Formats: structure tokens, C-alpha cells, sequence
């Protein structure tokens, strides 16, 4: 019970950096990225009982995984990638690791006044995303 109380809710995007650095990072095509980073997500992060969800929603993909902290599950990404994801609060940050192909990338959700701010992390690129209450 009141986990992730203070994720809760529905946002959306207000600034990002250095996404299309990230999405070349792992791998993203041209096209894909140029659509995606042009996109202005609303996410809705839901909790019931031990279940997570998560969904993001925009012009370019409507998304929605669903799972329980600490437990991996197979995630098909908006790129369409095959990933193994695993996702732990780990002091207050939730943190989401996806596997793939001997890669891995780290994004990172915390609380920040009154923000959600979002760090997707690939080897030494970094994208920071910055989110509202909607
Ligand atoms: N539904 C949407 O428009 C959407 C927008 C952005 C992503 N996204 C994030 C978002 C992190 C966050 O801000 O929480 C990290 C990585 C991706 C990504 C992966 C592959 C791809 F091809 C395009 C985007 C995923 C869905």
C-alpha cells in the first residue's frame, strides 16, 4: 500500500534535452526519431494493489506496461524492440532498466517540487524530460 503515491497521477511533457542524442544512442532510425521526439506525451501512472501501470500517450504511440516492482517482464519498446525490463524504487527514484541484445539503458522517474522529471540514460548519453501535473 501507498506505493509510489507521489507518481500517481496524469502528466504531461513540458521540456525535453538531448532526446534524439539518446535515441541514436540506442538505436533508434531516423525517421522514429524525428516523430518521436517531435511528440508531447501525456503519461498516467496508475496503482492498484502491487500492480504498476504506466501509460504514455501521444500523436505518435499510445504505450502501456504494467508490473509489479522488482519482477522483469518482456516490454516491446516504441521503436519495436524486444527488451527484458525490470522496474525498482530505489530510494524514492523508480528506476526502469530494459535489456536487449547485450545493451541496456536506465530511465529514471523522480519527484522534483512540483514536477516528474524523467532521466533516459545510454552509456554516456543522457536525456532529461521534464514533466507537470496535466
Ligand atoms: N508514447 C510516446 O510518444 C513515447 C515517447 C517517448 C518514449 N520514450 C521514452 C520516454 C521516457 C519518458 O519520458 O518517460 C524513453 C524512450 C522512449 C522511446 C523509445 C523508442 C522510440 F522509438 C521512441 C521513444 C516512449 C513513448
Amino acid at each position: 500500500s501507498h506505493m509510489c503515491d507521489a507518481f500517481v497521477g496524469t502528466w504531461k511533457l513540458v521540456s525535453s534535452e538531448n532526446f534524439d542524442d539518446y535515441m541514436k544512442e540506442v538505436g533508434v532510425g531516423f525517421a522514429t526519431r524525428k516523430v518521436a521526439g517531435m511528440a508531447k506525451p501525456n503519461m498516467i501512472i496508475s496503482v492498484n494493489g502491487d500492480v504498476i501501470t504506466i501509460k504514455s500517450e501521444s500523436t505518435f504511440k499510445n504505450t502501456e506496461i504494467s508490473f509489479i516492482l522488482g519482477q522483469e517482464f518482456d516490454e516491446v519498446t516504441a521503436d519495436d524492440r524486444k527488451v527484458k525490463s525490470t522496474i525498482t524504487l530505489d530510494g524514492g527514484v523508480l528506476v526502469h532498466v530494459q535489456k536487449w541484445d547485450g545493451k541496456s539503458t536506465t530511465i529514471k522517474r523522480k519527484r522534483e517540487d512540483d514536477k516528474l522529471v524523467v532521466e533516459c540514460v545510454m552509456k554516456g548519453v543522457t536525456s532529461t524530460r521534464v514533466y507537470e501535473r496535466a
